[PDB]
């Protein structure tokens, strides 16, 4: 493949001028080496979001002269730590033919653990697995902030204003200290990195005049070789908890019952999450377990993952953190205020540890795992629901209302039900806001369910903006549409993302489209 | 005029009034020398034109607001707004720019415009002072607390906007900031994040949205005005317990920064950045300068001694505060009195252990901490300004490691250059969280020509110290902007380079406050 209005002679003179800047064994055009940066959740067909090579640099010098190339041949790059954006495009460009540099294949480096000022730098390449293991051999009392997959870039998952689970959940909060290379191959330092000789370059998110670490999320305006990541110091106690509701119904009173125990920080130490049961049977077991026919999960099916795996139609999990005078005090308030919900049932992981064959005590030790900060691959699961499971994420955010949660789930069940897709639902009330996470399961090799499952996110899409709900994050094939919902004042927002994007990438070469953010030689 | 802005004739200046006048209405368009000079900056530290504005304008609405924009791109005439352009030392209301056109936004759009008690958020209008919003969250009877700063007169929109900070859990205000609305450069409305979907109920609720945030952008910069702002409001604990730490050597400061460090960084049991005080802060706050030192040079060490043992407290000063139910707060109040009271000489005291008495000036000096930490705007730390007549401040803030060998480094060398040329030092360290801030205050003579070279010579004297030992300046008074814009070097100044390039984006013409943080528009470099 080949990225538009770029010739074949062009790109190679491009791609020979890479392979002696950085060595011809880092740079791959070989189909097989390529082919594994494609989405490996497409929902097309064809040749959309195909990139043409893959560069895997060792430095930031090595980054800086592909940056500086593929001015040169205005060659569009698109720039990842990790590649695992799973739900929202993986490893897969914007644009097709578009040159991918895959930074964590050898910048991988955990670069320092402080303890004393409980922070840690790390190289694109560290991820949750490989910081949690480092932070253990390092004998630092401090915790990581993974998300649900313990292969995902901590630096990556931060670019995409990605969250985890304990109290350090916002994980763009507590990134601090960036080194960028921006589009013209200048490196930059954020904060007070700029300052020469300064110790608070991960300590201090400031500087004189305005931040601009978080012009670096959801865009394209620069490359980040490494970042600091102030790391939460381990508490004397953690204790988990499972509640159990009996009936869909028990969703708003959920909710309402939630906000004033978290808004305070306090019985809820960190935003709980609200699964559905149909997410966590799929942890713990395949879906022909359960119904067979093809059709939508009946009634009587999802009936039967809550009665026998002994959970709930809607399940809340969350951690108390602290000494036990705390712990016990904050379990008492969480455990009395929930319980006023007729049928509701409360456990904790030592009323309900770990024991072989007890699904449901295997998914509380999971949640009780990421919650205090020990990195796991459990909802990886969900990917045997059946075979070729893969998923493609609906996540409006929302205030953290009753019925504002009702009509998203009881609107988003009709929606899935009408294209056959199995609906796995997941609330987080933040602080004031709440997400809600539509985890759709489709075959990611039929393409009569990718069809399917765009046409119903689409659909999801138009019925979140006709009902006030803004997606926060979005799949590539997806960026215009949502983009486009945010449209006050003639999408003045999006306009304001182009001048700084025309402002930085003058010549449009960073992944060009990313958030609806389009370069001006592309309008 | 009284002054004009450089490369704009009297006529073309006159034409511009012209225009602001029909579109805004003449009573709210100033040239007069009465009402303008009401804005020059009150703690100046130079003698001459610099940093004084050619006019005020009074709007009355976002909408007002565009249009004098858009007047001021076609006849190119920088603009300063502020929203109640009371930034004392750090320049006040003045633009960087003599003969700027200053926008105080503040005097008619001043209202609270709600309060959200179930979502804990109010949104104001620039000319919302702590004071006010106070005010406002009382009679609504929502049992919300708001984080002033010092002064009750201080704009919660304009002291945002500034990166400025309180004293509750709630100190980094830019931290809880949701939701502006803000006039572009070109006269265009922007709503950021949630703001930005038609019906989203998120605008004030969640900082996000598809795409990078924008909001970081307005903070210290020249790119917009906003004249709308969401700001975040902690709900009212069920118990709030003050306390001071007193320390008598004032050679205590390493210890006590060492204690704070593993009691701050885990957000408990000092739920809130306590403050360290020197004895000359306090002593400036309930008494004036000749009641210990009537010879006019630095401060002599007796001087200080006087102050600690009259007043009844140390040569440092801890101050702090506990907040939830009696059980939480009872756990928290004997760590931290444990901790600290391994200070041989250390005394601690609870604003129940030392109530408000009249004459009790210690108990006043705590009353006052204890009024800001639980969310009750005051002007206690006004009566700086009667130190001496005509006392007025001018900020050296540098932001370090949270080290006590950092700390001792900083006062030591702060106090020998102030001393050096015979400005008072008001000391006082706040430690975040990971990182300590050095709020220096000189106290000098501002109507003095002679005061205002020295702390001005003084400060360009600290600001190089710290740039040489590693200390960077969060904020900075206009004077100043250039060289601590340059402080930034790393790479030639990339910093500054992409705030510029950003600047060219926003303001083509290069309209707002040129010069604000060293961010000069592309005309004028
Ligand atoms: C399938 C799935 C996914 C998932 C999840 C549960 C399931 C079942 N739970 C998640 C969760 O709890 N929280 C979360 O944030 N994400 C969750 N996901 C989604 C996904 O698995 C993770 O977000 C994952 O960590 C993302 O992959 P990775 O961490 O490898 O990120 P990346 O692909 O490398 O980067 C993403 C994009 O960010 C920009 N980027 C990244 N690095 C850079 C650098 N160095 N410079 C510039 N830009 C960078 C790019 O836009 C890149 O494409
Ligand atoms: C003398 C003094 C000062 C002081 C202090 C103690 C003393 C004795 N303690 C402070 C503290 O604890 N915390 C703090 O943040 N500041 C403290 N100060 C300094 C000062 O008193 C306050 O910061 C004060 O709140 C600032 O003044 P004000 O609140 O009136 O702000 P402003 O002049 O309107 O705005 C300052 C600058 O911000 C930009 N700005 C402001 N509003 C806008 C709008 N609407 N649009 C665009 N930009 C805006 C401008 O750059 C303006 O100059
Ligand atoms: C099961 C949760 C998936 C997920 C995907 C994207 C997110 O941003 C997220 O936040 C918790 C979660
Ligand atoms: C006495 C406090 C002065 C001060 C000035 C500017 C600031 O940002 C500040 O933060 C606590 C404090």
């Amino acid at each position: 493949t080949l990225p538009d209005g770029v010739s074949a002679e062009q790109f190679a003179n491009a791609i020979s001028e890479f392979s002696e800047t950085i060595g011809s064994e880092y740079v791959r055009v070989d189909e097989a080496t390529v082919s594994e940066y494609d989405d490996k959740f497409p929902v097309t067909d064809g040749d959309e979001f195909k990139g043409s090579a893959v560069i895997w640099p060792g430095s930031t010098e090595d980054v800086q002269v592909i940056v500086r190339i593929a001015n040169k041949y205005g060659i569009p790059l698109h720039a990842f730590s990790g590649g695992r954006n799973l739900g929202y495009g993986g490893s897969s460009p914007m644009l097709t033919g578009t040159v991918l540099l895959h930074l964590g294949k050898r910048m991988n480096r955990v670069l320092e653990i402080n303890e004393k000022l409980a922070y840690a730098v790390v190289e694109p390449g560290v991820d949750y697995k490989t910081l949690y293991e480092a932070v253990r051999d390092s004998g630092a009392k401090l915790m990581i902030d993974p998300a649900e997959l313990d292969w995902g870039s901590v630096m990556g998952n931060t670019m995409e204003h990605g969250v985890g689970y304990t109290p350090y959940a916002d994980h763009s909060m507590w990134r601090c200290g960036m080194e960028v290379v921006l589009a013209d191959g200048e490196v930059l330092r954020t904060g007070m990195g700029g300052l020469p000789g300064s110790e608070a370059w991960h300590l201090y998110p400031g500087q004189l005049g305005p931040s601009i670490e978080g012009l670096f999320e959801q865009s394209n305006f620069g490359i980040c070789t490494r970042m600091g990541m102030q790391l939460m110091p381990t508490p004397p106690e953690m204790l988990s908890f499972a509640i159990y509701f009996e009936n869909e119904d028990d969703l708003p009173a959920i909710m309402e019952t939630t906000l004033p125990l978290r808004i305070g920080m306090a019985p809820l130490q960190a935003a709980p999450i609200v699964r559905n049961v149909t997410f966590d049977a799929a942890c713990v077991s395949k879906r022909e377990e359960w119904q067979t026919e093809p059709g939508p999960l009946t009634d009587e099916a999802k009936q039967r993952m809550v009665d026998e795996l002994g959970i709930g139609h809607w399940i809340v999990y969350g951690t108390c953190y602290g000494p036990r005078w705390q712990i016990d005090k904050y379990i008492e308030m969480i455990r009395d205020a929930y319980l006023q919900i007729p049928g509701a049932r409360f456990e904790t992981n030592e009323t309900l540890p770990l024991r072989e064959g007890d699904r449901a005590s295997e998914l509380l030790n999971a949640r009780h795992e990421l919650n205090t900060g020990v990195p796991n691959r459990h909802s990886a699961a969900v990917f045997d629901w059946f075979p070729n499971a893969g998923h493609f994420f609906y996540a409006p955010v929302s205030a953290p209302s009753g019925e504002d949660a009702a009509k998203q789930y009881e609107d988003t069940k009709r929606i899935s039900d009408d294209h056959g897709i199995d609906y796995l639902a997941q609330f987080i009330i933040g602080l004031r806001e709440m997400h809600h996470i539509c985890l759709p399961l489709y075959d990611t090799a039929d393409p009569a369910s990718r069809k399917e499952t765009l046409d119903m996110t689409r659909e999801l899409i138009r019925a979140g903006a006709e009902e006030g709900y803004g997606i926060y994050r979005a799949h590539n094939v997806l960026a215009d549409q949502v983009a486009e919902t945010y449209s006050f004042n003639n999408h003045i927002q999006r306009r304001s993302h182009e001048r700084i994007k025309d402002a930085l990438d003058p010549n449009g070469i960073l992944n060009p489209g990313k958030s609806g953010i389009w370069p001006e030689r592309l309008r």
